[PDB]
């Protein structure tokens, strides 16, 4: 079988919706981690060595501060698009402060359905190009997956253009939804942005709370993997509600809610949308 590293269960998940049990599969960051500052273990070294694809997020999601993801391949001997592919190649990036230059990507492109199906689309070339026996299972099990995210993504984008737009907000601890933003037409508000070092001062709530005094918004959330202390205090100051957790950079574990990168998406629409209608 084909060995495939991914480098987190969002794209791992991805990859088994194509792949299915054609390939032997290693994910590198495990459910619920931060690919930020992550460091691989023994296993994820020598994965990555004897693996004949390897498909990472780019847009700066692993190989910024530590840069873990450049040191793995480096030492691997591995080689950028013959072992190694971006799977957001071909989204419309989203740069911090929207300046466009190198390093200023924002990597959360997987929060828009459209850009799922983008990660999909690679993976699938990638599988078929390294295992041509396997091409029309491949491309058979990309086209269903696809039809699948586009429908919740055509669903989901109706019930987001009824809602009043003095609702329409999606406010969360950091600004890591700018793409959900982009495709669903709900603006972003957030505590501190992407890549700040300190995360939840008093003066980052008061600069949210001045603003969301002046909104309609009717409900606030909360990332499951930040500490929410500064959000309950935002909702607290407010007196706007927490509808929901929400996911960010990870399926959930297996048999729980959010599980697969669908049902992660289905789980964040659903409530977002519930949430936002308020």
């Amino acid at each position: 079988k084909l060995k495939v590293v991914a480098t987190n269960s969002i794209i791992a998940d991805i990859t088994k919706n194509i792949a299915g049990d054609k390939i032997d599969l290693h994910s590198i960051v495990p459910i619920g981690q931060d690919p930020h500052e992550y460091e691989p273990l023994p296993e994820d070294v020598k994965k990555t060595s004897e693996a004949d694809l390897i498909f990472y997020n780019g847009i700066n999601l692993e190989t910024g501060g530590n840069a873990w993801f450049t040191k793995l391949v480096e030492n691997a001997k591995k080689t950028e698009n013959k072992d190694y592919f971006a799977v957001s190649d071909g989204v419309d990036v989203i740069y911090l402060e929207g300046q466009n230059e190198k390093g200023k990507e924002d990597p959360h492109a997987w929060l828009n359905l459209e850009n799922g199906i983008i990660f999909a689309k690679n993976i699938a070339k990638q599988l078929s190009a390294k295992d041509p026996n396997n091409k029309e299972f491949y491309e058979k099990n990309l086209k269903e997956y696809t039809d699948k995210l586009d429908k919740l993504d055509k669903e989901s984008k109706d019930k987001f253009n009824k809602i009043p737009a003095e609702k329409k907000l999606i406010v969360t601890s950091e600004g890591a939804f700018k793409y959900f933003s982009k495709a669903y037409g709900v603006p972003s508000a957030y505590i501190w942005e992407i890549n700040t070092e300190e995360e939840g001062t008093p003066e980052q709530i008061k600069t949210l709370v001045e603003k969301l005094r002046q909104t309609k918004v009717p409900s606030l959330f909360v990332e499951s993997s930040v500490d929410d202390r500064p959000m309950k205090t935002v909702s607290q100051d407010t007196n706007i509600p927490i509808y929901a957790q929400i996911f960010t950079n990870s399926i959930a574990e297996q048999g729980k809610e959010g599980d697969s990168y669908y049902s992660m998406m289905k789980y964040n629409l659903d409530k977002i949308a519930e949430g936002l209608a308020k």
